[PDB]
């Protein structure tokens, strides 16, 4: 008879091998009865919480159950049934019902009401592939959901295809300097799926792209098959012209597949011919580049020019509808812009839209498959899910949301000292500066000391840094050099990662240096590496730590296969299976290293990688090295916004990018020379004042990067448009200080996100899916940054919505329509949502300088709203214990009453009593933004009190 007749499980308290279900405390474990091959055996749905709940599969007659790197411990247990109703087993909270069936071990998730939330591939969706890596064993898995066509997700970390809304998309989970990596997505349809794998995963396609030649005849420049044409044109000397198998130069090993006598540095390439598919559909491309590159597919410009300097290229994928048999041109140009520099083209053969549409995970290596469900009511809700999971965001300190200033790199103690004080003398305001690498002696980088010949007096260094009022923040890599003792202490106890040694690694300073980077999976490794930063930089006084490639970044270009050398074996297993949370771990070792000396203290870290969780710690990303390119900020906004919906609410970037075009440093030297502006030194001022126009609305103000300097006299001097736009919105992020700060109480006391999708507020309006160029920062204000040289002007689209203000003017806007909005060069289009109740203050040159006594509070009407003030000291940990305070607010705009509630709590040095001006903006009454708007004077002392406007 069937397998099923002959083979099939079914008193009370018999074991539960001969059950085909057994409930434990909190979970369920079903032994699937139709085993297919590559298919699960048991299937487990734990409850974690009302709407949170943690599937478990496996191939094997028992779960691994390894402790999880991501997901915490909870508060409480949660309360549910379980019904057995024939072959399906549901598991049912008071929020949510999650099924499976035993025959197939399929599993979907239900509201209270059984309305559909999620289901999973119908007949089963997941598939167990052993993979074995240096003696340990688990497995490659899959895990494919049904996904409806009006579904969109977002989250995965922060990626730089500018790609925005994830459905029917592909994107591959690995970390590499601007690209960060977080399993995480959520959807439109309020829940959200975290898997719980370290190693290299998929989203979308499980399999890696193709080079050409893998799936297309290519034709060359002269028609003949088997080849492209590469035509190499050098700064100096003859061209060369050959045949090329594949345009793939994309790491150290491929591109000694380059020509071998000609110097790339000011070269222009050509690669051009004919490509042509044998099947039909749509192709999806993904180019690699570095210098400036620019692609063309069937006489269509689908890559118009981008550029990343030399050694950090980038991936941009585009796709393109192609029929079987017949052969379009492609035509490649590439300058590559350095001696070693990057270009290659692979694609995927075209999937079934019905396949394609599906939600796909794919995961290389770990012992189970693991996932989390949250469901939620909305898209905080899921957010919030998240947190739970994975640990609360702590209220990051009052200064972190003021302006920051860095550089690469301030040279001297002199120079660092100086662009602070340059600040304090103009009025413009800034709370932190930053110290960068190289302020070591050359020979000792990890030795965590100073060169005392640019740097005589650490100590008395941050003294004047505090006594300006600014906070210090300083460079930390976990790389080491062979010679330190720091290395060695790692060395010696088994901690220090071996390829990089063994190899003959040198860096890039001077006349190159041998190092390594440790293993920050090891615990006693993590304590280590704190206490010689406790030893050496905590007691000069510095308060904030910056954490660079920590991907880990232990050699630039190099592939998968020599990257899992460089970074393990790991303390946990192999590197395959322990691939994408180095950061998270390093993390880990500040944050509780830091609290473990003072408890109290606030602790900041800001990191380039990052990880599920990485939240937990009290640490952002940035967005690492980009370039200082329009379509590189374009591709920030869309990253950031990914980034916020993969749980994590702090993140920032470089403002004017990091690595920079030739030409604008050639402007700078021109201006230093002369005081004349050429061309390209007209675009660097253009560029940087948009820039900062967008980077005063993300959750942290921050400019760095390569020379030129960053500091905005010395982009432009006093008067000149880009120097009065830059300073008009470094002093607005201080007059919102109290708008900005209340979010960041919100992160901890509602588990919020700061910079938000159009589709968190706007769910319910389906054109915002898609709109990954304009954002909410906080529940307030829409953002729509410029992104290309010259626009005076861009499209809006304008939520659905009782109305929009613009914030300069006041002038109403209706929702629901997409217009061209005017863009000076000195403004950033600026919104405000009817309903809105945001608290200005007055002029201040760093965060709490003076106390906020009197606020305006702009009360845009129109629509019901509220808005809670948050207060507390700043720069403790004392919220965590009841002291702080709130202030709710509350309009009604049938009404139009506005309660100022009862004050909530104390702190010291908290306001008493304090004065509120209370400014309306409505329809019939366009008031601009305005420090001295007429209003209703309030002399408020934390008792209630209710206006009729
Ligand atoms: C890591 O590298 C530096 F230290 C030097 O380029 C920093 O300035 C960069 O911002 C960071 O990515
Ligand atoms: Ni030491």
């Amino acid at each position: 008879g069937s397998s099923h007749h002959h083979h099939h499980h079914s008193l009370f308290q018999g074991p539960a091998s001969n059950k085909v279900y057994e409930k434990t405390g909190d979970s369920v474990i079903v032994k699937v009865q139709h085993k297919e091959t590559g298919g699960p055996r048991l299937v487990r749905l734990q409850v974690m919480g009302d709407k949170l709940i943690h599937v478990s599969a496996t191939a094997d007659s028992k779960f691994a159950d390894p402790q999880s790197l991501i997901v915490v411990p909870q508060k409480k247990q949660t309360s549910f049934a379980v019904v057995q109703n024939g072959d399906t087993i549901t598991v049912s909270t008071e929020e949510v019902k999650a099924s499976v069936l035993a025959s197939t071990g399929e599993v979907w998730f239900t509201d209270k009401n059984g309305e559909l939330i999620l289901q999973e591939n119908k007949g089963g969706g997941k598939t167990f592939t052993p993979i074995e890596v240096e003696g340990t064993k688990g497995y490659t898995v899959c895990q494919v959901f049904e996904s409806p066509e009006d579904e969109a997700f977002y989250g995965l970390g922060q990626h730089q295809a500018d790609e925005f809304n994830y459905k029917g998309k592909n994107e591959e989970l690995f970390q590499y300097n601007t690209k960060v990596s977080v399993p995480f997505v959520v959807s439109n349809k309020n829940y959200g799926i975290l898997l719980d794998s370290y190693s290299f995963c998929r989203f979308g396609n499980p399999n890696d792209y193709s080079q050409l030649n893998r799936i297309f005849k290519l034709y060359d420049k002269t028609g003949q098959e088997g080849a492209l044409t590469g035509t190499y044109v050098p700064k100096k000397g003859e061209t060369l012209v050959r045949r090329e198998d594949s345009i793939y130069f994309e790491n150290l090993k491929t591109i000694e597949n380059l020509p071998k006598k000609l110097p790339l540095m000011g070269a222009k390439v050509t690669y051009e011919g004919e490509i042509e598919p044998a099947q039909t559909g749509e192709f999806k491309f993904i180019l690699y580049y570095a210098g400036y590159v620019k692609v063309y597919l069937n006489n269509e410009p689908v890559v118009p020019e981008r550029w990343r300097t030399a050694w950090n290229p980038n991936s941009y994928k585009f796709a393109a509808h192609l029929e079987a048999g017949k052969r379009v041109p492609l035509k490649i140009e590439w300058q590559p812009d350095g001696g070693q520099s990057y270009c290659g083209l692979r694609a995927l053969t075209p999937v079934n839209p019905e396949e394609q549409g599906k939600q796909s995970w794919w995961s290389e290596m770990t012992k189970q498959l693991d996932y989390y469900f949250m469901a939620g009511e909305n898209m905080d809700d899921v957010i919030s899910g998240y947190r739970s999971l994975t640990g609360k965001s702590p209220v990051m300190p009052k200064w972190a949301m003021g302006f920051w200033q860095s550089r690469e790199k301030y040279n001297t103690q002199e120079e660092m000292l100086g662009a602070l004080k340059g600040f304090r003398d103009r009025k413009i305001p800034l709370d932190n500066i930053v110290l960068d690498w190289n302020h070591w002696p050359e020979n000792a980088w990890g030795s965590h000391e100073f060169d005392k010949a640019r740097f005589p007096d650490p100590k008395a260094m941050v003294d004047s840094i505090h006594a300006m009022h600014a906070r210090m923040m300083i460079s930390v890599w976990p790389k080491f050099y062979v010679t330190t003792e720091h290395f060695k202490e790692f060395d010696e106890n088994g901690w220090m990662y071996q390829q990089s040694v063994k190899d003959s690694l040198k860096d890039w300073v001077g006349p190159g240096y041998h190092y390594g980077f440790y293993d920050a999976y090891d615990p006693d490794a993590r304590k280590l590496f704190w206490k010689q930063m406790y030893e050496h930089y905590y007691p000069l006084g510095i308060d904030a730590w910056w954490m660079d490639a920590s991907e880990p970044n232990v050699r630039d270009c190099t592939d998968l296969e020599y990257r899992k050398a460089l970074c393990g074996p790991t303390a946990l297993g192999s590197s395959t299976e322990f691939f994408n949370a180095y950061a998270l771990m390093n993390a880990e070792a500040i944050y509780d290293g830091q609290r473990g000396v003072d408890n109290n203290k606030r602790v900041f870290l800001l990191t380039r990688s990052g990880f599920a969780g990485l939240q937990r710690y009290s640490t952002a990303t940035w967005s690492g090295d980009i370039g200082t390119r329009w379509e590189d900020m374009k591709a920030q906004i869309s990253a950031g916004l990914n980034f916020a919906m993969s749980g994590i609410p702090y993140w920032t970037m470089d403002i004017g990018g990091f690595c920079v075009e030739n030409r604008y440093v050639a402007g700078q030297k021109q201006w230093n020379a002369t005081k004349t502006e050429n061309a390209d030194y007209k675009e660097w001022r253009e560029l940087n004042t948009r820039w900062y126009q967008f980077g005063a609305f993300v959750p942290l103000y921050r400019a760095h990067g390569q020379y030129p300097f960053r500091e905005i006299w010395e982009i432009a001097p006093e008067g000149h448009p880009a120097y009065q736009s830059v300073v008009y919105y470094t002093k607005l992020r201080y007059n919102m200080m109290p708008y900005i700060y209340s979010l960041a109480g919100m992160t901890w006391f509602d588990d919020y996100t700061i910079m938000r999708p159009l589709v968190m507020d706007f769910t319910a309006d389906a054109e915002v899916n898609d709109i990954g160029d304009q954002f909410m920062f906080g529940p307030s204000f829409m953002v729509s940054p410029v992104y290309r040289y010259g626009d005076r002007s861009r499209e809006i689209y304008f939520p659905q919505a009782e109305g929009w203000y613009d914030f300069y003017s006041g002038k109403f806007q209706a929702g629901g329509e997409r217009k061209v909005i005017e863009a000076p060069y000195e403004r950033i289009p600026l919104y405000v949502r009817a309903g809105a109740i945001i608290p200005f203050g007055d002029d201040i040159q760093y965060t709490d300088e003076k106390p906020a006594e009197h606020i305006r509070l702009y009360i845009y009407q129109g629509a019901d709203g509220e808005f809670t003030l948050y207060e507390d000291e700043g720069v403790n940990y004392n919220y965590e214990q009841g002291m702080y305070a709130m202030i709710p607010m509350k309009y009604d705009e049938a009404t139009k009453t506005l309660v100022i509630g009862e004050r909530q709590g104390e702190f010291p040095g908290m306001l008493k009593e304090r004065t509120f001006t209370v400014v309306t903006v409505n329809k019939e009454k366009a008031q601009p933004f305005d420090l001295n708007a007429k209003g209703v004077t309030v002399k408020y002392n934390g008792s209630e009190q209710t206006l009729k406007l």
